[PDB]
């Protein structure tokens, strides 16, 4: 079991898989001239919309990615964290003195609530949430297996998808027009950043399609990644064995933070929760939400004496790569504290839950803050137990989440 590169031919296409840190090197270390995202990620274009992300040419795409990075910078996150905390506290306040919850359903709800606020702004959060959630659900239901091959197939799900997108644009057109009418009012959200964004060489702001598309993209990200890793984080920690070993260190750490900082959850406090961080990271190691990341090969390369020609699609599976024993001792065991030592390793591309290199996750820090917020609030206010077996990965959506039901029992402290 030290195969680390192999090829299928399927549908007349050569798929080449790269497993483990050495094989990863040609995937992550190269750039846009050598590897292309366009063709593998076609499926996303009619979801986010035309001329947005993988539907834009490189020139525009590279600038859109800089806008996104700005919207999720450290500075921006400082101002979002209060919002993220409030939403979480309001949400879990609604909970009874004890009961049972599907954690996956719950965190999907909370994360899309929070995202609507930070991404899309107060107006939408407070006036139009239900409309936005419904429109998103429709978008998401137009992502079928067939859609990765034929995105613009005129089947019903695709029609409703396209209609839902256009509706979403119309909704934001109103908010944007109102904001341009009153442009001296500052707003704390990604929308503001996208409204102030300008392409270079041009007095051109993004139109409403592009702005809406960038926000669909980021909403999609949170629902497809953060919400699942957020669920696993708890499912894994509050399994009886894992709970025994690891929860003490976590609860201790929360109390040490409260003594230095107080009851208030802040950027600085969350940034100190190392043991909780590693719990999230280990859930991510074991059940990464993205099955594959992919590129079309433009410039051929060899790894060992294995030749990968132009026109190949190369794949990395974070799931596979991070179950390799040579890299991760007891690969199939839950051990958060592996990352004390693992984090000190010099060799690149061992952990690839957030990808790496030029196109690594720009939302990593946001994800950690969102997920640590959730579990900080939960840990501080409840005693929690896993109901039954640890769920198995469910591969039906275009996302690998824990299979329903994902039940936790809670009792208030
Ligand atoms: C724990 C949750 C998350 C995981 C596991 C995750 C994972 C990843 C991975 C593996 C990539 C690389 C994709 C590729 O190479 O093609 C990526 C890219 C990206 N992620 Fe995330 N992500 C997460 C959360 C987020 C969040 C919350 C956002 C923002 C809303 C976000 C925004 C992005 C963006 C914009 C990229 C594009 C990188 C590029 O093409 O340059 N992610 N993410
Ligand atoms: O990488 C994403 C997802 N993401 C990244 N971070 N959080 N979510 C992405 C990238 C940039 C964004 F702005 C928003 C995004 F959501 C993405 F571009 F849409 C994306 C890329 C690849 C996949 C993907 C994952 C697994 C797949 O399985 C392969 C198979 F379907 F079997 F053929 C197929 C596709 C999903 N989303």
């Amino acid at each position: 079991k030290y195969g680390d590169i192999f090829t299928m031919k399927v549908f007349g296409q050569r798929l080449t898989f790269l497993v483990g840190p050495d094989a990863h090197v040609p995937f992550f270390s190269q750039g846009d001239a050598e590897l292309s995202q366009d063709e593998p990620y076609q499926f996303s274009v009619p979801i986010f919309g035309p001329n947005v992300v993988y539907g834009a040419d490189l020139a525009h795409r590279n600038q859109q990615l800089k806008f996104i990075a700005a919207s999720l910078s450290t500075k921006a996150l400082q101002s979002y964290v209060p919002l993220i905390v409030k939403e979480a506290e309001d949400f879990f306040a609604k909970w009874d003195k004890s009961g049972t919850v599907d954690i996956r359903d719950a965190l999907a709800e909370l994360i899309i609530l929070t995202a609507s606020r930070c991404l899309m702004g107060k107006e939408i959060r407070e006036n139009l949430f239900t409309e936005v959630a419904k429109l998103y659900q429709t978008l998401d239901e137009g992502l079928l297996p067939i859609s990765v091959f034929f995105p613009y197939l005129p089947i019903p799900a695709h029609k409703r998808r396209d209609e839902a997108r256009l509706a979403m644009v119309r909704m934001f057109k109103k908010i944007i027009d109102e904001r341009r009418a009153n442009p001296e009012v500052k707003h704390n959200d990604c929308l503001q950043v996208f409204m102030d964004a300008r392409y270079r060489g041009e007095e051109q702001a993004l139109n409403d399609e592009e702005i809406t598309g960038l926000m669909i993209a980021l909403l999609f990200a949170g629902q497809h990644t953060s919400s699942v890793t957020g669920s696993w984080t708890g499912l894994l920690l509050f399994e009886a064995n894992n709970k025994k070993k690891f929860l003490p260190g976590v609860l201790e750490e929360q109390e040490e933070i409260r003594k230095e900082f107080g009851d208030e959850l802040t950027m600085e406090a969350l940034n100190k929760m190392d043991k909780l961080h590693r719990c999230v990271k280990e859930a991510l190691r074991m059940y990464p939400p993205l099955l594959f990341v992919m590129r079309k090969v433009i410039k051929p390369f060899s790894y060992k004496d294995y030749y990968v020609p132009e026109g190949d699609t190369v794949f990395v599976s974070p799931a596979l790569s991070m179950r390799v024993e040579e890299v991760f001792p007891n690969a199939d065991q839950y051990n958060p504290e592996r990352f004390v030592e693992e984090d000190k390793q010099a060799q690149k591309y061992r952990f690839v839950g957030f990808g790496a290199g030029r196109h690594g996750c720009m939302g990593e820090n946001f994800a950690y803050l969102q997920i640590k917020t959730i579990w900080s609030v939960l840990l501080r206010n409840f005693d929690i137990e896993l109901v039954g077996e640890l769920p198995k990965p469910d591969y039906t959506a275009m996302v690998v989440g824990p299979a329903h039901p994902c039940l936790l029992r809670y009792t208030r402290k």
